[PDB]
């Protein structure tokens, strides 16, 4: 459940995620700095609320939601998304719709680390965090 | 200036870190680790702020700076500081505040090579580092 998810995590190994960048229409600047940067997300829980800050290099970014319940979102990217997320199971998935279109990404813990898969149309990366 | 550090860096050298990190009140664990690892340093000079990276066997950290501003930072050794970094002559000055105590670091060039002196009181420890 999200209990699982409640931690300050590190990326250690990021796959196919330059390529991921280009179908979001990523710029060219933000995506050397996006497969250079590690950063540390922090998962917790407000109430209910869900908390995902992320520490990075390029942007800070910080996002309170309620499982369902849509909100909107400015991404570190600038796109300006409604987003949902939801517990699929033992995993979160996070909706992003903008300008007609819509990313996913599917957050999980496997072997204690957290994976997240993110899955734009025929464009897929992963991610792999490790708890620090 | 700023420009002489823009490279990267890898640690050849330590003296005296080991007494160092006791005084800093390192635990035995991380001092353990902290005595063998070589790591490697990326400066640069991003926009109007100043990017400092390592990669070690131990971990990896990141932060992101303007010269003279105050900023928190989480150091390797998990202290959470107020942090700031400025330029004293041709020298990095990089000085952390945690718990009401202090630590700098002085970054320099000398003979093609990075030095920091780290010092802690009456306690100072000098770490070299070669251009890659
Ligand atoms: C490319 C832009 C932002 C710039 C990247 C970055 C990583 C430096 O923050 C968007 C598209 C998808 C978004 C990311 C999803 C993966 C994560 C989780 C985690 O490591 C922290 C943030 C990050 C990289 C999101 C940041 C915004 C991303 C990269
Ligand atoms: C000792 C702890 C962290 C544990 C050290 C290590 C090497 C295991 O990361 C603190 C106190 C002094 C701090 C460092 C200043 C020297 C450098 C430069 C470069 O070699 C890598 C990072 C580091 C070691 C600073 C961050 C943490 C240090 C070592």
């Amino acid at each position: 459940m999200v209990e699982a998810f409640c931690a300050t995590w590190k990326l250690t190994n990021s796959q196919n995620f330059d390529e991921y960048m280009k179908a979001l229409g990523v710029g060219f600047a933000t995506r050397q700095v996006g497969n250079v940067t590690k950063p540390t997300v922090i998962i917790s829980q407000e109430g209910d609320k869900v908390v995902i800050r992320t520490l990075s290099t390029f942007k800070n970014t910080e996002i309170s939601f309620q499982l369902g319940e849509e909100f909107d979102e400015t991404t570190a990217d600038d796109r300006n998304c409604k987003s949902v997320v939801s517990l699929d199971g033992d995993k979160l998935v996070h909706i992003q719709k903008w300008d007609g279109k819509e990313t996913n990404f599917v957050r999980e813990i496997k072997d204690g680390k957290m994976v997240m898969t993110l899955t734009f149309g025929d464009v897929v990366a992963v991610r792999h965090y490790e708890k620090a």
